[PDB]
């Protein structure tokens, strides 16, 4: 019979890719199908590109693939439209806003698999040895609290210890980390969804000199090289105070062997000041059936089978990873397993999107020029002033002439 192949996820990264092949197979042999499972890069926007061989040449050696929800805009051409496969009830068991953000003009490019915010992690036992009662709510807090448990740390023999990690590589994470830099600063959105690119303002230049400030400081001098996992491995082998992460992380700290199991919890991240916005870069992945598959009933009951609920259930309780279904935050069992999942459901709820929405199909492209203008602020190259006029002036030429 017809082999589905999938791509989507990484075994690169935490347990998702792993996960991911264990469901397709487990899908193959419910349904008596031959499956194949494609292995991809970690990062999302090399992913990104490989995809891209596939699409520019029709490619049908992939039927099904995990996209990211920034990529709709850049992807729908290469989507088959999923909207005549679902019923409105079927349809109406995910969140509106990310069933909304997967539709392109009218095409339903993609079913929503799991979603994903920015958090922030922090070693419980460390803030309470150092006579800290909750986690920090501004950034200030944030270094005062890291500088001190550093500063003990350090002096009683941990040399590897550190105050805070994050993703200051130069690619999308970084992106995600620093719109919520800049939006807990007050700085805006970067370029706001009536399409005002605001990033020249004070408030986010200031939020990029405070990152600047950390990297060497509080954070490693090598966080300008980290991904989502180089920053968890520092965590994870118990050698930060802090770390910002995706929800991935938690099953992972939590897992037998982990050197840091049960010494941590998550809050929202902080921010500038008690006025600004709570800031959680909404992130999330989708399921995509090819334009391209010669296979696309089969493909669309695999895709359908993934975003199920008992395979989100599964994501949930495993991996620790937000489903896109309402009611899987209702259940019990995924609530007794992570019961921050209802402590920060309204910092999900309230999530910050970048500008996907705003630049369509040209968002790679904005995405890029974010990401190595913060970048040249983490590695002292640039000061946030500049770099915030610079990134303006990059953007403009980007998205000129482009409506949304
Ligand atoms: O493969 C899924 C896996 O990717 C992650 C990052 O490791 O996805 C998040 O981070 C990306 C940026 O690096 C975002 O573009 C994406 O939207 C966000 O979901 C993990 O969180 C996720 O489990």
């Amino acid at each position: 019979g017809p082999v589905i192949r999938v791509a989507g996820d990484s075994t690169a990264v935490g347990e998702g890719g792993r996960w991911m092949k264990e469901m397709v197979e487990a899908w193959g042999k419910k349904t008596g199908t031959r499956v194949e499972y494609i292995d991809s890069p970690a990062d999302t926007n090399d992913r990104l590109a490989l995809y891209q061989q596939y699409w520019a040449a029709r490619s049908p050696d992939v039927d099904v693939y995990m996209i990211d929800v920034i990529w709709p805009g850049i992807v729908a051409p290469h989507a088959l439209d999923l909207k005549p496969y679902l019923t409105e009830a079927e349809l109406k068991e995910f969140f509106p806003r990310i069933v909304q953000n997967n539709t392109i003009r009218g095409k339903l490019t993609s079913l929503p698999f799991f979603t994903d915010a920015g958090i922030l992690y922090y070693r419980k036992d460390l803030l309470e040895k150092y006579g800290y009662t909750s986690p920090p709510r501004t950034w200030n807090e944030l270094e005062q609290m890291a500088e001190r448990v550093m500063e003990g740390e350090r002096r009683a023999g941990n040399r590897d210890f550190w105050g805070f990690v994050f993703q200051g590589k130069p690619y999308e994470g970084l992106t995600c980390d620093a719109l919520e830099w800049i939006y807990s600063h007050g700085g805006g959105r970067i370029v706001e969804p009536d399409g005002t690119i605001s990033v020249n303002n004070g408030r986010a230049a200031l939020a990029l000199n405070r990152a600047h400030g950390w990297v060497g400081r509080i954070a490693p001098q090598g966080v300008t090289s980290y991904a989502e996992e180089e920053a968890r491995n520092v965590w994870q082998q118990g050698n930060s105070l802090f770390m910002r992460n995706w929800p991935y992380a938690y099953a992972l700290g939590q897992a037998e062997g982990s050197p840091i199991r049960g010494k941590f919890g998550v809050t929202v991240l902080p921010k500038a000041s008690a006025d600004a916005p709570n800031a959680a870069t909404l992130g999330g992945w989708q399921l995509m059936v090819s334009a391209y598959s010669r296979y696309p009933k089969e493909a669309v009951d695999l895709v359908k089978y993934l975003a199920s609920y008992e395979v989100q259930k599964d994501n949930a309780v495993r991996l620790s990873r937000l489903p896109t279904r309402p009611a899987l935050y209702t259940d019990r069992d995924v609530l007794a397993r992570n019961p921050w999942f209802r402590d920060l459901l309204p910092v999900f709820q309230n999530a910050v999107s970048a500008p996907s929405d705003v630049a369509g199909a040209r968002y790679n492209q904005v995405s890029e020029a974010i990401w190595t203008e913060v970048h040249s602020v983490l590695t002292g190259r640039k000061k946030g002033e500049q770099a915030v006029r610079d990134l303006e002036a990059r953007i403009r030429r980007i998205l000129r002439h482009h409506h949304h």
